[PDB]
């Protein structure tokens, strides 16, 4: 009946609802529309990182990026105050995670090199991981601006989920270089009202969202229940009738993760 659940949330919200658990030794997957394509939006940014960690050695977050104010695109909290100064690829990957910034987002994706600014090699990192349905082709902001129907920069929760797990529960990274990007998501402040605010407190939720025209709401999360058993939670959503101003619904996001959490307990 949790099928029957999320379809009611889709019409509360009057949203399109994407969910997917991976199965674990003891639970079935969770799954609802779970291979439909949805906009990755700021998601990305959390592949992004790992990408950029396991094509370096260690040293290299300590590389400076600099860049000027026209630069500065999209949403970048961080990234307008250290134009001056610059920010290693280290800070760089701390704002993309922690604060979704944009401008950062664009300098690894130019970090990883290669054409469309970085895009094309970033979709080969996820192929490396066996997800052959995602591709980036834009960079932010718009990455977010994609029409409904366009496959360009999307995901599916199913897809999207299996990146995640082997990141930061798989062997995709080596130690030390998981416990950063691992870091970064448990110390994320974009993702209070989503995923986060579905589970009970005594959960501990690290998590990267992702924010977009047609409603687009999206987190992606790895979740660890009172005694430490582990699970990875995608949820996705849009509002595409609605046209681009569709307003993103966060709650649906939390509403969501709760029915999941009750599936989990």
């Amino acid at each position: 009946d949790l099928a029957d659940r999320f379809a009611e949330l889709e019409r509360r919200y009057d949203a399109r609802l994407g969910v997917y658990v991976p199965a674990t030794g003891t639970t079935a997957a969770i799954e609802y529309r779970a291979d439909e394509r949805f906009a990755f939006c700021s998601t990305f940014k959390a592949p992004l990182v790992a990408a950029v960690l396991h094509q370096n050695p260690l040293t290299h977050l300590d590389k400076l990026i600099t860049y000027t104010s026209d630069d500065i695109r999209s949403i970048s909290p961080v990234a307008q105050q250290h134009v001056q100064t610059g920010m290693t690829i280290g800070q760089l990957c701390d704002a993309a995670i922690r604060y979704s910034d944009g401008t950062a987002a664009n300098l690894l994706l130019a970090d990883l090199g290669g054409p469309g600014g970085g895009t094309a090699a970033f979709t080969g990192y996820l192929r490396s991981l066996g997800d052959t349905v995602s591709r980036l082709d834009a960079e932010a902001p718009e990455l977010n601006r994609d029409p409904p129907g366009d496959e360009r920069d999307t995901t599916t929760p199913h897809a999207i989920a299996l990146v995640l797990q082997q990141l930061v529960l798989g062997n995709a990274l080596p130690p030390d270089k998981r416990a950063l990007l691992t870091d970064w998501m448990a110390r994320n402040t974009t993702g209070a009202k989503r995923i986060r605010a579905g589970f009970p407190a005594d959960w501990k939720v690290i998590d990267k969202t992702g924010t977009g025209d047609y409603g687009r709401a999206n987190d992606i999360a790895v979740v660890w229940s009172p005694t430490g058993v582990p699970y990875v939670v995608a949820v996705m959503s849009d509002r595409a009738g609605g046209g681009y101003d569709a307003e993103p619904r966060e709650a649906l996001l939390a509403e969501a993760a709760t029915c999941v959490a009750g599936v989990l307990a």
